[PDB]
């Protein structure tokens, strides 16, 4: 079964840099699942993790129609 | 094996909304993902409703953990 198509909600998008600009929502093309986290150097104890690891909820949607998609996005290909 | 952190440039940040910021990310990568930018075909009817475009992804390796900033977002991929 081909690994369908999920929009990752604008609330998380990509930004590729050049003058400034590019924000594309996001497209898996998720075979394996993906996991993400937020990091953060431990600057106030030195027994407590070296970074703190608070992982993220990414509300992605799945989608059925070509026709929910905007021009231009990135596509995870989740490979 | 593996795995080891990769530091995926400024040049690719993800994103949160508002006034909110950008975050470098970092490859826990599994499997070795896959990254690419699409666009509709709206002037034709024969070539692919998208333009899936491989994007480059010039991610670095870390050998250690003091290169990295001080807030940032991991990519598990398992
Ligand atoms: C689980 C959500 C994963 C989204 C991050 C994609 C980062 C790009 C890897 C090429």
């Amino acid at each position: 079964v081909p690994p369908a198509l999920h929009l990752v909600d604008p609330q998380i998008q990509l930004t590729i840099t050049r003058a400034d600009p590019k924000v594309y929502p996001i497209i898996l093309r998720l075979g394996s699942n993906l996991s993400l986290s937020m990091a953060r150097r431990n600057l106030d104890s030195l027994e407590a993790r070296a970074f703190q690891s608070t992982p993220i909820v990414v509300q992605m949607t799945k989608l059925a129609t070509t026709e929910e998609l905007p021009d231009e996005f990135v596509v995870v290909t989740a490979k």
